[PDB]
């Protein structure tokens, strides 16, 4: 019957895999088919839209691989009389200004970053580290707004709790994955031999995990590393390991809400011209660690751990 696209930039992340599963549920409930397409670069993104048009889709939810493609995506969709909703990553114009007219569903980036820095600080205090020999490694992706509000939020929180600003070191990552973060973290680590304990800040689980893998290769044991990711679902294989690592826990948001609600809203828009809210910020978050990740995922219906 009705076909709707669900396009994501990183199909390998459990985060997006979960959005896809909940979109399928929305399709089962409301009576539409979801076409699941991977759009890891700009080219694929525009070609995928043409492909959706050929398939007869009336609209799509999309997590763009590049916010600056916003204009192009809007132009092509209009050309095909397709409605568009953005999930997680906001479209921006050439200048970098947000395209506020496109409905957006996303997590509360600032608030969850702040919660990341509060939980880092707390766990540091629990361990008794001497602040004088401690440092924060912030692995940033500042060209991505959502990534930038999380890492700024986290650094702001650490500063607000009393962590010395001069011991916060930032390093850019070229890709939002383990290899990009690994590389980034490694170059920062050799510049700071004086540090005995590291807090690793990054916008998501993969970034933090690459930071943690680099620390391991430079000789730090788990007690001297605290990394708290963001996404939850993406850290299950780490939390499931037999031995504890420097990856202490993850902040679990609601990818399930993002996949169903964006899909449901697209459908009401397509099927009834019910126009969606322009901005839907989901604030849900829970900290998962080795001790509770299974309880918490099951309690949220993201079962198996
Ligand atoms: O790439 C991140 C993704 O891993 C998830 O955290 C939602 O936001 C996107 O920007």
């Amino acid at each position: 019957n009705l076909k709707l696209g669900f396009l994501v930039k990183q199909p390998e992340e459990p985060w997006f895999q979960t959005e896809w599963k909940f979109a399928d549920k929305a399709g089962k409930d409301l009576g539409f088919e979801v076409i699941k397409i991977a759009v890891p670069d700009g080219e694929k993104t525009l070609n995928a839209i043409d492909s959706l048009a050929a398939s007869g889709a009336k609209g799509f939810v999309i997590c763009t691989p590049d916010p600056k493609l916003g204009s192009a995506i809007v132009a092509k969709a209009r050309g095909y009389d397709m409605k568009v909703i953005a999930v997680d990553d906001q479209f921006v114009n050439a200048k970098g200004k947000p395209m506020d007219t496109v409905p957006l569903v996303m997590l509360a980036a600032t608030k969850i970053g702040e919660r990341q820095g509060q939980e880092l600080y707390k766990e540091m205090q629990k361990r008794g580290w001497d602040v004088k020999e401690s440092a924060v490694m912030a692995i940033t992706a500042n060209e991505l707004d959502t990534a930038r509000r999380r890492t700024t939020g986290s650094m702001d929180a650490l500063k607000a709790a009393g962590f010395p600003e001069k011991q916060i070191y930032q390093v850019p990552t070229k890709s939002n994955d383990i290899p990009g973060a690994f590389d980034a973290a490694n170059s920062m680590l050799v510049q700071h031999p004086e540090v005995k304990h590291w807090l690793i800040v990054g916008m998501n689980d993969s970034t933090v995990l690459g930071g943690v893998r680099a620390t391991e290769g430079q000789g730090f044991k788990a007690a001297d590393i605290i990394g708290i990711g963001i996404n939850g679902v993406d850290a299950v294989s780490e939390l499931s390991k037999a031995q504890a690592t420097g990856f202490y826990g993850s902040l679990l948001p609601s990818p399930d809400v993002h996949g169903y609600k964006s899909s449901e809203m697209l459908y009401n828009w397509v099927a009834k011209d019910v126009e969606p809210p322009k901005f839907t910020e989901v604030t849900d978050v829970v900290l998962i660690t080795r001790d509770n990740f299974k309880e918490e995922l099951e309690k949220k219906g993201l079962g198996g751990k």
